[PDB]
C-alpha cells in the first residue's frame, strides 16, 4: 500500500513550489488532477524547451504522476465543474497570487460550504498578516527575504543565492508537511483546514542556525569560529583586516562549517580545469588525533594550542591552508579515500554530471529514469524518503488536457455533455 | 486540536537534522521524549555557548517542546527501559551513524516484534544500498554530496556552501514528511513502517532544477539563461573565457535566476559599508515593457535586440549593470517599493539583524520569543506552516535529565527501583 492511495488532490499549481508538493504526493500514491488553462497550461511547459513544441524538462521533472485537465474557471459551466471536483477532493493546492482564488468565486468560507472535509493548501510569498503580504516573491527573492543570501557567499563579495531551490521546492516540501499534518488532524476533527507556507518562512526555517548566530553576536560581540574572528585573515574591499569590532549582523563566512565543527572547501588535483575538483574537510573534535596521523604532524596531537576547539579556533585558516597542500596531486576521490582510512569526515564536491549518471543513486531510486514513450525517457529525482513497505512508481508527465474527458467521465458527465463543454470552450 | 496531539515520540536524535524533525513534531503537538547521553547530553548543549555552563542557543533553538531523560543504552538495564518505552511509542526517531541502533540490539525486525504499530524514522548521510551507505556525514559534506556546492557560488571561485541548512534541517523536514506519510498509511494497515531519509537525497531533491539543467546541457549544449551564455562575459581566474562550448557539467552561475526567471543581485545605496545593501531584481519575459518604463528606456520596448528573452541573451549582464546604476542613491527598501509600483519581482537582502527584530515575523509567529525563566528568553523560528485551526505553543528546551524521574514514573516504575537505576549509573 502507498501512503496517499485514495487521496484526491485538486491541483491548481504552476511552476515549481506547488507542483513539487503535488508531484511528491503523487509519488506517495495520491490521485493528482492538475487543473490547467485551455491552450497554454502550466508556464513550465514552454519554459526553456530542449525540443520545439515538446514539453520542457522543467515541466516533466515537476509533473510526473499527475493527470491534466484543461478548464476555463471564469465561465459559469467551469465554476460548476469545479464545485463538483471540490466535493470529491481531499486537498486543494494552489500557488496563485494573493486573493486570486477569492476573485474567481472560491473563498475558504465557500469552499467549506461545498466540502467540510477538504483541505486548502497554499504557497505564499510572505505570510498572511506580514507588512509585505502583497509582494510577489519567487525563488531568489525568497532566498533574499529569508536571510539565506545575506549569510551565503564571502565576506568580500555580494549576498549569494543557493543553486538549491531554497525558495521554490523547499516551500513545496514544507507545504507537503502542512498538508499531511492537516490530514492527520482531520482523522480526529472530521473537518478540513486551511494551511499555508510562505516562501520567506520556509527559507527562515533552514537558516535557524543563522538566527542562533545573530543572537550569539548580539550577546557576545563575537563569533569566534567565523573567519572574521581570526586576526588578520579576512580583508575588506580596500585591503584592511576584518573583525567583529564593527560587525553587528551575521556576516558571510565563505566555506566555513556553519556550526560547532569547523571545515573548509579544499582544492584537489585538476581544480584549474575542473570546477568541481574539491573536497570538504571537517575537523570533528573526536577525530582530531586521526587527522594528525593523516596530515602527519604528531606535535599537534598533544599541543594544547592545537588539540582543543578553543585552541584551534584562532588559527583555523592556517591549518586548512596546510592540509590543502597535501591534496595537490590527488583527485577528490583519492583524497576522500585517503581521509577515509583514518575514519575522517571528508567528502567530494559531486558534479551534476557525476550525480545524473551515478550508479548508486539510480540503484536506490533517488535518480530515476522515467519511461516517457511520448517525449523520450528522462531522468528525475525520485522520493527522497525510503519506506520498508512501499516503492514509488513514477509515471510520465501528462500532455495538456490529456485526461480531460477521463476526469469528466469520473464526475459522472455523459458523452453528450462532454461534447457540449468542448464545443462551448470550457474544457 | 493540534495535528500530532497524542503521538508519542521516542527521540534518540542529536545535533541538527533529527532534533529539527522532532522539535517541529513537538510544535505540532507531539509528546517528545528526548533520550540523551549521561553527563554530557546532546553535544549541541556545549557547542557555541554564549554564557559559560548555560545550554547553548544551538541546543535551545533545536530542542523546544521536548522532555529530557539521561540514559546509558549500553547497559542491560538501559536496553530493558527502551523496550518499555518502545511499547508506548508511536514513532522512534534517530540520527546516529549507520548501523548504530542495530548494534544496540534494536534492529527494525526486533522493533516490530516489540511494537507492531511503531514507526522507525532515521536520518543518514547516504541511502541504504548506496556505495557510501556507511559514511558519517556532516552539513557541508552533504551539500557537497548532493550537487548544491558544485552549483552554488561563482564560475571563477570555488564550490560554495549555503548558509541555509540544506544538509541537516532540510533532511529533518524531509523525514517529517516520511513520518507523517507513515502515520497516514498506519490508519489503513494498523502497522508501523521504517522510513529513512539520506542527507544526500534531501539535498538532491532541492537541486532537482540543476538536474533539469544537466540534461538540457547534455541535450543542447547550452543553458541560455546562464551568465556564460553571454559572449565575453565570464572568465576563469587566469582570464580564460567561459562559454558553453567547453562546459559539460552545470556550472556555478553567480546570482543568476535558477528556477526563477532571469535575475541578478544588484547593489543599493551603502553597499560599500553595508554587506547586505542589495536587492534581487528579476527580468521576467512578460515584464519587459514595465522595466523599460521604470529605467526610462522607451527605445528598448520595440527593439528586438532587447524585447525578447532570446535577443537579451547576448547582453543580459549589460542590462543588469545599467539597471543597477539607477539604485545608486536608493536603499534596498526604496528600490523594492519602487519596483513594486511596476509589479516587477524584486526584494531586499534581509540581514539576520533585520529579521531577528522584524515586527511582521513575530506578528505571524515565524520568529518567536521563547519564555525561558532559567536561561533568559531567546528567539527561535516557529512553524513555517500556518493553520486555520491551531497555533503552536512553543515551550523552553529541557535541562539535561530534567524529566528522567517524571518519565520513569509513567513507565510504571516506583520510587525504590528508579533509585537503583540512578545508583547503577543507568539514568
Ligand atoms: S521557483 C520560482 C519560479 N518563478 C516563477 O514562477 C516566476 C514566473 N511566474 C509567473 O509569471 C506567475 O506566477 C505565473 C506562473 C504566470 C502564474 O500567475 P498567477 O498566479 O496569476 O496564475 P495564472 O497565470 O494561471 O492566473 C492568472 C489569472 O487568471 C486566473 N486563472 C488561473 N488559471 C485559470 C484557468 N485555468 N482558467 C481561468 N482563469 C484562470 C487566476 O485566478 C488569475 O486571476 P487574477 O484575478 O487576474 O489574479
Ligand atoms: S545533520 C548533521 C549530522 N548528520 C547526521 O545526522 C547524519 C547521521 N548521524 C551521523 O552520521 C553521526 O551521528 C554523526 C552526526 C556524524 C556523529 O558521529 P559520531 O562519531 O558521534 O557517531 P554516533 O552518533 O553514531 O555515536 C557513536 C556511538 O555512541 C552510541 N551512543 C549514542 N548515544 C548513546 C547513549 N545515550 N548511550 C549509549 N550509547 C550511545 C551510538 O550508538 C554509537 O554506537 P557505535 O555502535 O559505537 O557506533
Ligand atoms: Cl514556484
Ligand atoms: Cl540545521
Ligand atoms: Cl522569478
Ligand atoms: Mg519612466
Amino acid at each position: 500500500t502507498k501512503p496517499l492511495d485514495g487521496i484526491n488532490v485538486l491541483d491548481f499549481t504552476h511552476v515549481q513550489a506547488g507542483p513539487a508538493c503535488t508531484q511528491m504526493m503523487g509519488f506517495l500514491g495520491a490521485n493528482v488532477i492538475k487543473i490547467e488553462r485551455r491552450g497554454s497550461g502550466d508556464m513550465t511547459r514552454g519554459w526553456l524547451q530542449d525540443k520545439p513544441n515538446v514539453d520542457s524538462l522543467y515541466f516533466t521533472m515537476f509533473n510526473c504522476n499527475k493527470r491534466s485537465i484543461e478548464l476555463d474557471m471564469k465561465t459559469p459551466e467551469g465554476k460548476e465543474l469545479l464545485e463538483q471536483m471540490i466535493k470529491k477532493a481531499d486537498v486543494m493546492v494552489e500557488n496563485f497570487g494573493p486573493g486570486a482564488l477569492d476573485r474567481m468565486g472560491f473563498t475558504w468560507e465557500y469552499i467549506q460550504e461545498l466540502n467540510p472535509r477538504v483541505i486548502l493548501a497554499s504557497v505564499k510569498g510572505y505570510a498572511e498578516g506580514h507588512a509585505n503580504e502583497h509582494l510577489k516573491v519567487y525563488e531568489n527573492v525568497a532566498q533574499c527575504s529569508g536571510g539565506a543570501a545575506a549569510t551565503t557567499g564571502f565576506w568580500d563579495g555580494p549576498p549569494t543565492v543557493s543553486g538549491a531551490a531554497l525558495g521554490d521546492s523547499n516551500s513545496g516540501m514544507h507545504l507537503m508537511i502542512g498538508i499531511l499534518a492537516a490530514l492527520e488532524i482531520r482523522h480526529k476533527t472530521g473537518r478540513g483546514q486551511k494551511v499555508a507556507v510562505a516562501m520567506q518562512d520556509a527559507v527562515l526555517n533552514l537558516v535557524r542556525i543563522k538566527l542562533r548566530d545573530q543572537q550569539r553576536l548580539e550577546r557576545t560581540g563575537i563569533l569566534a569560529e567565523y573567519p572574521q574572528a581570526q586576526p588578520n585573515f579576512a580583508f575588506d574591499r580596500d585591503g584592511n583586516p576584518l573583525s567583529f569590532d564593527n560587525i553587528t549582523s551575521v556576516p558571510r563566512g565563505g566555506n566555513a562549517g556553519g556550526g560547532g565543527q569547523p571545515g573548509w572547501m579544499l582544492k584537489c588535483k585538476g581544480w584549474e580545469t575542473d570546477a568541481d575538483s574539491y573536497v570538504y574537510f571537517t575537523i570533528a573534535a573526536n577525530m582530531w588525533p586521526q587527522i594528525c596521523d593523516m596530515i602527519d604532524k604528531p606535535e599537534w596531537k598533544d599541543d594544547p594550542a592545537y588539540n582543543t576547539f578553543e585552541g584551534r579556533v584562532d588559527k583555523l585558516m592556517d591549518i586548512f591552508s596546510f592540509i590543502e597542500t597535501k591534496f595537490a596531486d590527488k583527485d577528490k576521490f583519492e583524497v576522500t579515500e585517503w581521509a577515509a582510512q583514518y575514519g575522517i569526515p571528508c567528502g567530494p564536491v559531486m558534479s551534476m554530471k557525476e550525480l545524473a549518471h551515478d550508479p548508486s543513486l539510480q540503484k536506490v531510486g533517488t535518480v530515476v529514469e522515467v519511461v516517457d514513450e511520448i517525449r523520450g525517457n528522462h531522468l528525475t529525482v525520485g522520493a527522497p524518503f525510503k519506506f520498508s513497505g512501499f516503492q514509488p512508481e513514477i509515471t510520465r508527465a501528462p500532455l495538456l488536457g490529456e485526461h480531460t474527458d477521463e476526469v469528466l467521465k469520473e464526475l459522472g458527465l455523459d458523452d453528450a455533455k462532454i461534447k457540449e463543454l468542448h464545443a462551448k470552450q470550457v474544457v
